[PDB]
């Protein structure tokens, strides 16, 4: 049987749920309990963290523009997701999704992580560039599991303290 | 490093490769050697086979319309993929993609099958409805591996012979 229901118009779906895409992630999962985690992400979002996904991530910026702050070969790079662009991110490439425009929508598809395969969430110092804090988690929901982690980083100067130059990461207002 | 390159406009990509989407599958893979097998499928295609995919399949009919002939709970059903529709197919639900219109384009995303996880390709009798022939394969390319299988079924009346009512499946002209 069609465990996930019948086909349906995606634009309309997005229009009807536009109001539910809210910060910090701007996340919204289409189907529940599937192997393919299919989501729509809108803006304005609020991310200061770099995600280290053990699996690939597929992107398709359907509406508006956004960009990904990356760490490619040890360098802070930027990959723009112009409306209409698709992109496949290899596993583990660190990325921080910046989606500043309202009414924006990006199709993001990922995979359920097998038990034992953890996702990493990191922060880097804006001063020396050194890694400030890393949290590894067995992710069960890219929708609900994210904010709580960010909250604990923002609420702790000890976590935000760079082990290289003692500079304390801005946190919530970064 | 970005093993799969930078982001790029998808519509333009589709426009520039429209001429390469040819029967019987109408297949065209976007990125090579990735875990997520991302393809675009256009028409007119030619499929008489039902695919039994051990993993989920994501669809997003970007241009034109198409439909999926299915076997849901033992019944020949039809799921229309109207332009703009997205759909997630559970593992193993038998399906036969019908894409009759030229200039059509559907984003289809699937997963690389682990070793030992085989795909099944089946044919059913238009008379009694009984299973006529099944082939299991360790799929390495949903692009190049398909036609050869279909060819061997079409070239054999023995394979096309229904084990229930001796009716011989039409084959190439079905
Ligand atoms: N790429 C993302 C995004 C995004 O692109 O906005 C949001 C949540 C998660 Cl878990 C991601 O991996
Ligand atoms: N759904 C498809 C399609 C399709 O939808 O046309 C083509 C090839 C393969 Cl291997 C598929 O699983
Ligand atoms: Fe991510
Ligand atoms: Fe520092
Ligand atoms: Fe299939
Ligand atoms: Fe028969």
């Amino acid at each position: 049987m069609l465990t996930y229901g019948a086909p349906f118009n995606f634009p309309r779906w997005i229009d009807e749920h536009a109001h539910l895409l809210k910060p910090p992630v701007g996340n919204r999962q289409v189907w529940q309990d599937s192997d393919f985690i299919v989501t729509v992400v809108g803006g304005p979002n609020h991310r200061t963290d770099y995600h280290d996904d053990p699996l690939e991530e597929f992107f398709y910026q359907l509406r508006g523009n956004a960009y990904l702050n990356l760490w490619v070969d040890g360098r802070r790079e930027r990959a723009d997701l112009k409306e209409g662009d698709i992109f496949l991110l290899p596993p583990h490439v660190r990325h921080s999704p910046q989606r500043p425009e309202a009414g924006s929508a990006c199709l993001v598809i990922e995979r359920q992580r097998p038990a034992g395969m953890l996702d990493g969430f990191e922060w880097y110092c804006d001063a020396c560039g050194h890694l400030v804090h890393r949290v590894e988690v067995q992710l069960k929901s890219i929708v609900t599991d994210l904010p709580p982690l960010f909250e604990s980083f923002y609420a702790s100067e000890d976590k935000r303290r760079c082990p290289h130059c003692g500079q304390v990461h801005p946190g919530r207002a970064a």
